[PDB]
């Protein structure tokens, strides 16, 4: 457990089928984020705070479907957006860029429902 030690890589520990997602949708790396159905998103109460570990912000329009990042998942690992399959830790749901901080998320998908090429 040795932090940034001759690691070049911030990826979502493999992405893989995630990273062919994340070159078919366009999208930024140090915004490249995840997000889901809002019922599911918000299914917990404290959830809707998880997911917000820098005062972040949902879906730019749609106050709901909110988007967590690569940065967020080795903070807290919000599961609730996230979903696990043998090609590694991929999307849920819809596929988004979200800025760490304060702001919506762009979501470039919305009616693809999130799929990736493998």
């Amino acid at each position: 457990s040795l932090p940034a030690s001759a690691a070049k890589n911030a990826k979502l520990a493999t992405s893989a089928a995630f990273a062919k997602q994340a070159e078919g949708t366009t999208c930024n790396v140090g915004s490249i984020a995840c997000c889901n159905s809002p019922a599911e998103t918000n299914n917990d109460s404290l959830l809707s705070g998880l997911l917000g570990a820098g005062l972040l912000n949902g879906l730019s329009g749609n106050t709901g479907s909110a988007c967590a990042k690569a940065s967020l998942i080795d903070q807290l690992g919000l599961l609730a957006l996230v979903d696990h399959t043998e090609e590694g830790p991929v999307c849920k749901n819809i596929v988004a860029c979200c800025p760490e901080g304060t702001t919506n998320c762009v979501a470039v998908d919305n009616a693809g429902a999130g799929t990736k090429a493998e």
